[PDB]
């Protein structure tokens, strides 16, 4: 309700925030948490973080500068940089974390480059937010710059629907999407604006540091810039063996270099608004949460965009511990498979061949849009954007199906635990997903189809896949599973899994494995009719 | 001996249990003694009259409990998939077990019966033991080769016993039956046809009765749809719950397959592959109890459908005044805790109803089960209540607005179930102490006032608990002034004179003002520590 900045200075570029006319803070900080606080409870009561502590900490909390020293040697001309609209969507975000995020942005963003701060209430039900509530939020916003504007979805629409509401309400040539439980490092916005100014086709995302949900300590982010994806359709940081496949000039980049990434971690990024809509914005038939980051990543790269990571733009993020819709996660994965072309056959089988209502009629309009825009193929994506992946073409998956030993008339069985850490069994073949395995030849990995993170080991037991010799298997021309490092072979003798000297005359070590020969085109599965 | 001599209607597998010399392989007992004390014989027979069971024939003819229209259906046994029938037993007497086997063989066409797997779950009876008198093994030699016996060296329980049989089955479909049953004609054909069309269906026959005392065949009086109680036990749809169904489903034809939120016991058929893909059983369940609800919840949430076939009927001996075996006391509680994993926030209500137990529910294994639920992409329990069981009295926890003491401030006392909590006894007024005996809950959808430990017991204006019914005889309103008003008579409950009597409603009389703690459970149920 007031656009003035009284008290502006370093660490508080928008002036003293949230001060009442009488010079008192517009909210009552909480006392120190009780000494007998039961943490697993508070987390379950606080929606994934310790709210007793969050309420006690100041909204103007000072954070360590997580940037590399060389990031501070950079110069920005705030007069020539374009303005940006910061968007924070939230559903029932507690007052302390939400307002600390707002305070962090205003305190650490020069007013010259910040057009506005848009808060999107995605149908919250907490009394402190509701239109028919106690009005705490609305009352407190009057104590912040007029830049801050609140808009609401009368019904919770989800991440996509909520972000679209905010993006549409923005003015700046650039918008920046942030979480509702964050704290920024210094000069977080300047690098993003300069990068997008030079080329509006770039979608740039800050690097994400951590705030401990239990202690709220500031933690350095350990994630590199480059993110791949798993065939379960979730982003996955480049592993050691994947980083080694990069061009030698990109394996150890400077801490100030902007680095491309095939995929986006979450939803913290900046983009030119015009280009964002021309490249398809979001798929608004996505439901609530899940996979929209990968769908955007695939579409962006294929349809003329660039996804980059800015190590000099850092934002802290509270990762939940204590925790806190129907069919939404599976639907979003099916819709994302549109952009995977023939590779969708592999992803479809990995997530269990679901038969859901993915809104086919709407997905077909999205297919028409993809055609008109002239987007490139997923094969192009794998070969040019993510060529470091273990599966660049489907020929990299030569086998997919049961691993059957004819001698004992049984098949390998993950025993209902596709998670790493458990023993693999021998059971009578029934053709279900629990008994199908696939082979990634680039790494010699034997994995259950429902989890490309679990790998068979000579111990006869599953463990987390690593691109090393500890998980490298060869499937001989005679049907043997040979562990390359020890040059031994896996046997089913006595309905037990043991490693034995290789000998193709021993029928107990001869396995059959269905060849994987998927079609040139993935035909989506038919859909049927509170 | 896969040959069958004497095959005809009533004995589709031939004359069973005939010795080489043409005599039956077992001697029927004489008529029960005339001076038989029935309450004793039931206790000494494991829940049924064994004197009579031993006297009855193994080929006992049963009445056709099917609706007349069920016989007008035709099945093509050549196009139906085969099934493996599994019967697990722990110390089941010879007469009831073999009558079950005879009933299945006599009444199942050999073209659709792959095999009959008998699972000895560590029985100790001499007639079963490997080191016993060999009665069972010797008598099995007089039955078709389809019938094969397998054993658990140590008693594993219902889940462990069934999984052994399921894993050992060969047919694409398995059907589990109890060891004390008799089937109606064409019991298996409807299940095979239904699962053939859609392998995601788990179909269960309707269960008729065999009187434990007289062995009379009795028509089951329970409809097809089964809900559940917050004590975590299946419960047949009630009258007022059926009325909430769509009008086209309140009285369906006797040939229609009907969905059911919950499974009665363990009598069902399923595609073996799909059964394993949907998590099979939770093999950390102990001994007896609740696996049917865990399977029911998991089945619906993870892409399955539970249906009941009224044209598929099986008689079942329900025990009376006795049990065929004992189990630890905490084993049932453990199974209930593990079932609460699939109930999400609703587990808070279930936890309180069964008395906030603190048991060793094997958390490390249950947390792996949680990861499986995430990878599989199973839907939430709220989805289940709103989509699978929307006819329940508690669809959201908002349907339970009050849970806690019912206290009258005037006399400084609370309602007290007086150590009963079972229906049929008077409710008392006692000094408040905060224990389970003094906490009550309110189901607003039917106006029920119940002790927290029994959602089947309802307060009545008589000052006494009785079996809950969805009628005006149990409807209470909790006014804005704190009154318990019986809607039918428009009177209010008073504590005047430390007695519970109905009086004219008047918010100025302090003897009729009650306080009732509001129920506001968390968004997430945190399991108790072990
Ligand atoms: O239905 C929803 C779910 C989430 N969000 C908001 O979207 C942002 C991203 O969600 P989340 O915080 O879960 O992301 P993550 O914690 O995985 O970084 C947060 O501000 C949420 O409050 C929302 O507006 N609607
Ligand atoms: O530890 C056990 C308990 C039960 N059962 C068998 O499992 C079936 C189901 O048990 P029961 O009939 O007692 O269940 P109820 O119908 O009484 O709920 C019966 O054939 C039991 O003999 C078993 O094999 N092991
Ligand atoms: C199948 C079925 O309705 N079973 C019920 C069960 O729900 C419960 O009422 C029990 C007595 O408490 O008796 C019986
Ligand atoms: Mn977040
Ligand atoms: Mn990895
Ligand atoms: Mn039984
Ligand atoms: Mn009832």
């Amino acid at each position: 309700a007031l656009e003035v900045l009284e008290g502006a200075g370093p660490g508080r570029l928008h002036g003293r925030l949230g001060i009442k006319p009488d010079g008192q803070p517009g909210y009552t900080r909480a006392p120190s948490p009780p000494t007998d606080l039961s943490m697993p409870q508070a987390l379950a009561r606080g929606g994934g973080f310790n709210l007793y502590l969050s309420d006690h900490l100041e909204l103007d909390r000072t954070a360590p500068d997580a940037r590399h020293a060389s990031c501070r040697q950079l110069h920005y001309d705030l007069s020539t940089l374009p303005k940006a609209s910061v968007i924070i969507v939230f559903y029932n975000e507690p007052f302390s974390t939400l307002m600390r995020s707002v305070h962090s942005v205003l305190n650490g963003t020069p007013p010259q480059i910040l057009e506005e701060l848009i808060l999107v209430d995605d149908g919250s039900t907490l009394p402190y937010i509701r239109e028919d509530g106690n009005q705490q939020l609305v009352e407190y916003l009057k104590l912040l710059p007029a830049k801050v504007r609140l808009i609401r979805n009368e019904v919770r629409k989800g991440i996509v629907g909520a972000r679209m509401k905010g993006i549409r309400a923005s003015r700046a040539p650039i918008f920046a999407i942030l979480d509702s439980h964050i704290e920024v490092s210094p000069q977080w916005l300047e690098p993003l604006l300069l990068r997008i100014k030079e080329d509006s086709r770039r979608v740039v995302m800050p690097q994400i540091d951590g705030i401990d949900a239990e202690t709220f300590k500031h933690i350095a982010g350990g994630i590199g810039c480059k993110l791949g994806f798993l065939w379960k359709l979730m982003e996955h940081s480049y592993e050691g063996h994947q980083t080694a496949r990069l061009p030698p000039e990109e394996r150890q980049p400077s801490p100030t270099d902007f680095q491309t990434s095939p995929a986006m971690a979450g939803g913290l990024f900046a983009a030119n608004k015009a280009f964002f809509f021309d490249v398809g914005a979001y798929d608004e038939d996505f439901q609530f949460w899940g996979t929209e980051n990968l769908e955007l990543s695939f579409r962006l790269w294929q349809c003329g965009g660039v996804l980059e990571c800015a190590p000099c733009s850092r934002v802290y993020h509270i990762f939940r511990k204590g925790g806190s819709p129907g069919d939404s996660i599976t639907i979003n994965k099916m819709r994302t498979m549109l952009w995977m072309d023939e590779y969708a056959d592999l992803a479809w089988r990995v997530i269990g061949k679901p038969r859901v209502n993915y809104r086919p009629e709407s997905l077909e309009k999205r297919r028409e849009w993809r055609k008109r825009k002239g987007c490139k193929s997923f094969r192009w994506f794998m070969e040019n954007v993510f060529p470091e992946g273990d599966v660049v073409t489907l020929d990299d998956v030569p086998y997919l199906g049961p691993l059957r030993n004819d001698k004992i008339g049984m098949c390998l069985d993950n025993m209902g635990w596709a998670s790493p850490g458990h023993a693999v069994g021998l059971e009578y073949c029934h053709g279900g997903d629990t008994q199908t395995f696939m082979f990634f030849r680039k790494v010699g990995h034997v994995m259950p189809v429902n989890d490309d993170e679990a790998c068979l080991q000579p111990s006869g037991r599953l463990d987390w896949c690593r691109g090393t010799a500890q998980f490298w298997w060869d499937f001989t021309s005679s049907g043997q599973l040979m562990f390359r490092e020890t040059k031994q072979c896996l046997s089913a003798f006595g309905r037990k899994l043991r490693m034995v000297e290789c000998d193709d005359t021993d029928p107990y070590q001869i396995w059959s494995w269905t060849a994987y020969n998927p079609p040139d085109t993935f035909t989506f599965p038919s859909v049927s009719r509170g």
